[PDB]
């Protein structure tokens, strides 16, 4: 007693809108740093009828019985995932049901500290996450803030984290975690030193590596396996694989926390895990652990350094003056502009970036900057020759964007009123959708 | 730089398991009362490339632009929402970016409590959801009790809501929240009697229907839309969508409702949104409104009356004698077996069931009870007839699990030991699998 015609036929209205997202995506120059593209097997995994059981607990401990084979997908991806992170299974564990990177912070978090606990993470606007105890005078922004007792550290005026204002604030506040890896920072972590003042104050180390997962991965940047107690991964960003977050814990450093991170994710927070998550997280897991992924990595990086070294050589300002990884921030205070202005003519000529703050900025309205990154368009098949181009086409709107900026001020609403219609929007749009549009997509 | 290989040539190994677990799914009994079967168009939204997106915040009030397209199926999903559920979008808000409901529920009571505040809500071992402030004296289970306090109400002994308990635990405990709406309750709620309750106290009304979402939204059942401030569901279960949730909030009744909510779920406890489960929502949602949908959710009624009636003719006994709704609970004490055993046994015969508690219960290890539900099976095509069949199934896996625990003990362990080639179990199982395996399969 179903509806089995396609969603062509069924959902006409919804159907075009999906065809319209396909092709802005398809002619779009995607700089999100946290975005990148699915492959197509990715997708038969999101789309299959695993996501029709409810399995809640772990594998061989459910509730429910008829879990033979979605046992076997959860062992599988954890596996995998053990694998992929270069970790012993007997030494390291995963939990691989959090729907998302901030559930699974959430979880992890409550884990090691419980309700009122004390955590340190990097400030929002130095490049920290919401889910790192990010807080504002006017409110308790993140959970994190709320149902934790959080103090947050910036980092310097050049950009970098600032290590002796850590451990001075370490030392004073006494949190029971501290919280390294970041949403929009350009440089690697030492964390040696975070591990040296968690050990100084015998706080957890809690590293989160969404951004720079894959990096982490196929051993290109530093290792926080080496350091860390707890490491937070999302799957949708460079690691190309659904929208889902894993959870790693350190046994030997910790026994008997392989139960309170499973207890965390269910029954305290989550109820039933999104089967479908964890069969594609599987599939792009094998992926990952492949030399052609390696690759990939690589060009990420190769990019990323072609890209900055190009916006430098057209006298734009990045943040720390360059980048160790697949994302950069740029500084748009020599040009007077702010970064949302910039951003909404970037979506005029169909170029994909955020807005974001940077260090002199002493508030998140009118942040000063955009943030880019390369995975993305690696993902594409962009190659270092290819950066000049895009190099160039941020630069033509930034010049634009100073021009309309002269012509009907810096309040936003008049801006925004100059770019319907202008000639240059139109025809570097139009630039943008050719060269974007042709570029291999998955 | 991308593999775009099918997902059999890029992963066997997964594929197979799938393939495996399509093929369970195809011959099993489902009794499942969480459990529903997607149709094709939803799983064809929940592999869309709409997923790439990051869409924090709301629409019009996303963070990042180039989300033209992603703002319209997120207005979308809302409005069909609002329709579904038969409510005046001037009166009535929802939020579609909850990833499941616990989430959904968590966020919610923090919206109207905060961090230490009051809430009531049924116990598990009386039908309550874990959401609902479940804990035990040993362990707070569920964060609803750790982050906030709860109390929780019992079920009489014959399994129906006592209000007059209710009333006299809202009077002494003083909540802001009470919760109604629950997991595996088999009757109907007197919302009224419960606003009552709430007025009383000056408490928050939260109706949890995501058992009985379809019936409500069809108007089979009660309406806590009437009465309630919030109304959380899940879209999984009768309602047959995505694993996703929805939040309601009553406008009218409370101003500035819209911003708490909308605020809970973001930035509070979650980051991006899941865009292909909203487009996979607003999907099902069109399909809910129409006249068929109704049909569909009226044949659930009808085969869980006939088989509760089927049962009874069999001398299976049913809490409260009966079904209001598309579940029941089977009392097996005068059989002096457990749901463990029986659920080991169904299992065995290819028959999808949950061991749950009963009234007289005092521990959820051995419970007294199984669950069951007619919404995947009445979504298969099964009528009032095919219920004489499935009592009769149940009823023979009663007996096999009697013969069973007298010939081996009733130790867990030993009795599992007799289910493997055991003849009546075998052939019940071919029974099943020829049954089950004819019926269509969306
Ligand atoms: C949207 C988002 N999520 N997590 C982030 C961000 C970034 C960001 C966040 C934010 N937020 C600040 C306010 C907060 C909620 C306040 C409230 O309404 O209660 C909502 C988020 C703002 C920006 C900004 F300023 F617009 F560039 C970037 C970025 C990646 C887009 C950010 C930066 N910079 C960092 N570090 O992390
Ligand atoms: C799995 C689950 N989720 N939400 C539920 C349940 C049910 C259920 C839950 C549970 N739980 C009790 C222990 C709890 C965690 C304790 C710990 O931290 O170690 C985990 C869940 C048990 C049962 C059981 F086993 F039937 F009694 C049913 C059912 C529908 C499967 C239930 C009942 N009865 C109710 N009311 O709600
Ligand atoms: C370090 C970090 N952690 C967690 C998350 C949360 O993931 P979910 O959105 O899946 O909850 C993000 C996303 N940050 C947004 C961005 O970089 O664009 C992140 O950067
Ligand atoms: C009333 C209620 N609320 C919330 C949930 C949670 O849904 P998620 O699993 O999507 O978090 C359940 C599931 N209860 C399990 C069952 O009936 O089988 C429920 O019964
Ligand atoms: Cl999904």
């Amino acid at each position: 007693m179903f509806n089995n015609e396609p969603l062509e036929q069924i959902d006409k209205e919804l159907h075009d809108i999906l065809a319209d997202e396909e092709k802005r995506q398809r002619e779009t120059i995607n700089l999100i740093a946290s975005e990148n593209l699915t492959n197509g097997a990715v997708r038969e995994c999101l789309g299959n009828r695993v996501s029709n059981k409810y399995s809640e607990g772990y594998p061989k401990k459910r509730y429910y019985g008829g879990n033979d084979f979605i046992d076997k997908i959860e062992e599988l991806c954890q596996k995998r995932a053990l694998e992929a992170f270069n970790v012993s299974d007997e030494e390291w564990g995963v939990n691989v049901q959090p729907l998302s990177g901030s559930a699974a912070n959430v979880q992890a978090l409550y884990a090691l500290v419980g309700v009122k606990g004390k955590i340190m993470g990097m400030h929002l606007c130095s490049g920290g996450h919401l889910t790192h105890g990010f807080f504002d005078e006017k409110k308790k922004v993140s959970i994190t803030s709320d149902m934790f007792e959080s103090k947050l550290y910036k980092c310097n005026s050049q950009g970098y984290v600032d290590l002796d204002a850590v451990r001075e604030m370490a030392l004073s506040f006494k949190p029971k975690v501290i919280i390294c890896g970041y949403t929009s920072y350009p440089r690697d972590i030492d964390y040696q030193q975070f591990r040296q003042i968690c050990d100084e104050v015998n706080a957890y180390l809690f590293a989160d590596i969404s951004h720079i997962s894959s990096f982490v991965a196929c051993n290109i940047l530093n290792n926080p396996f080496l350091h860390a107690d707890v490491v937070t991964t999302t799957t949708h960003k460079i690691l190309r694989g659904p929208r889902s977050a894993l959870i790693f814990f350190n046994k030997k450093r910790n026994p008997g926390i392989e139960q309170k991170i499973n207890s965390a994710v269910f029954p305290s927070f989550q109820g039933g895990p999104h089967n479908n998550k964890i069969a594609a997280v599987a599939c792009q897991l094998k992926e990952v652990h492949s030399p052609a992924f390696k690759e990939y990595t690589q060009q990420v990086l190769l990019n990323s350094k072609a890209l900055a070294k190009a916006l430098i050589s057209k006298q734009i300002d990045l943040v720390t003056n360059g980048t160790d990884n697949h994302l950069i921030v740029v500084d748009l205070r020599k040009f007077s502009i702010t970064g949302s202005k910039l951003q909404e003519t970037c979506n005029a000529i169909n170029v994909s970036l955020n807005k974001n703050t940077i260090p002199s900025d002493v508030d998140c309205v009118s942040p000063s900057g955009v943030r880019i990154g390369t995975p993305a368009m690696t993902t594409r098949g962009a190659k270092e020759k290819d950066m000049e181009f895009i190099a160039d086409v941020l630069a033509r709107a930034i010049k634009i964007t100073v021009d309309l900026q002269e012509q009907y001020g810096k309040k936003l609403v008049d801006f925004k009123k100059g770019l319907p219609g202008n000639a240059q929007l139109q025809q570097l749009k139009q630039e943008v959708v050719t060269w974007a549009g042709a570029l291999p997509f998955p």
